[PDB]
């Protein structure tokens, strides 16, 4: 039976430092998770697993720790925050006060100045989902907003539930598509 | 005419780093706001101004720049994050995934493990609201949650919308209560 493993990149510099978006590398702890992930995968004993990542350094560095070939997707790249890229929630409140609240009205269709929205991201992911269906066993090392859209698809969640799906760092969601839908198991790798 | 100048302490080191709670001091930019705030106060030509701060290093440090006396109130201390003290919103999502989700159901009544809620803080702020009410011109250098509770009281906002009120850093809100309720004047101090 096939299964799709979804998880985020290891903790990044910006993650640890309190900032969103950007293209930072893995933190010391992030690298540790990469090795923990490699251990978990090997533990699964999967037949010919294909590893997918985005173009972001964080996803790549995580895959590098798997010692197996990985395919890069520009579509798996994290949502563009635009003007408030690499900013903290406090900086966003200070420099873009009305935008911060505008989001609360509709987090799915909300779009940051010069950036994407969850609705946009869902659309940009269409190609990936298509391929995900054609594959057997796949490990998609991605991002928060991305993992939420992917998860929402397989778990048939509404556009409302989507922006609030649990996609923490160092947690691998193993989806096993079945007749009634798709089973899910949460594996937290503590490092 | 009497005004209640509510403002948050100047940016702290922890604010800049991504973390909630703690007892850190003002960053260099935070200190700059302390000085800007002092300049603003003088320009106001205010009569017998009373400065109130909390016992936190960040509020004291802001008051010092004013060059005027100020009284400290433990009741004005920021809401306790309990076990989540000094964590980032990612660390919370990772180590306390269920807690994070539960909070989203009721931001007002959500209480941190070993900490408090907005409801708890309201009770704690009761005597502050009273003295503040029976006072004249008053400057209160406080924190985010605290400023929200105070503001909601004077603007007669429901507990429902309380946690979402705009309380960005480096912004002083001049509150002048008048017959139909209370008037506000948002003063942004760019530094
Ligand atoms: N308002 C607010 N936004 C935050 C905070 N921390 C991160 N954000 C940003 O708020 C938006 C959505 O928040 P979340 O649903 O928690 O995460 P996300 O949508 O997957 O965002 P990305 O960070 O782009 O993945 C994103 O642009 C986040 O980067 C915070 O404390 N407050
Ligand atoms: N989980 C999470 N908590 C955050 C974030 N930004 C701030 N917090 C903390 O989450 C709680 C509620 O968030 P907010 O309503 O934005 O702010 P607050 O309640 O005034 O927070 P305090 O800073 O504790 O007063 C508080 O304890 C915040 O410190 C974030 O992005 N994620």
């Amino acid at each position: 039976m096939r299964s799709i493993y979804l998880c985020r990149h290891g903790e990044s510099e910006l993650n640890l430092r309190g900032r969103i978006g950007g293209d930072s590398g893995l933190s010391a702890r992030g690298k540790q998770y990469a090795y923990a992930l490699a251990n978990f995968i090997r533990s699964q004993g999967i037949s010919s697993l294909k590893v997918w990542t985005s173009h972001m350094k964080r996803t790549i560095q995580t895959a590098e720790a798997l010692g197996v070939p990985y395919e890069q997707w520009k579509a798996l790249n994290e949502i563009d925050a635009g003007v408030c890229e690499e900013m903290t929630y406090e900086e966003i409140q200070e420099h873009y006060p009305e935008e911060f609240a505008l989001r609360d009205q509709d987090k799915y269709r909300y779009r940051y100045p010069k950036g994407e929205s969850y609705e946009d991201l869902v659309q940009r992911l269409e190609p990936v989902i298509m391929e995900l269906e054609r594959q057997e066993n796949v490990l998609v090392i991605c991002h928060q907003a991305v993992m939420r859209c992917l998860l929402a698809y397989f778990l048939d969640k509404s556009s409302d539930e989507l922006p609030y799906l649990k996609c923490p760092l160092h947690t691998v969601l193993k989806l096993t598509p079945v007749a009634y839908g798709c089973r899910v198991e949460s594996i937290y790798l503590n490092v």
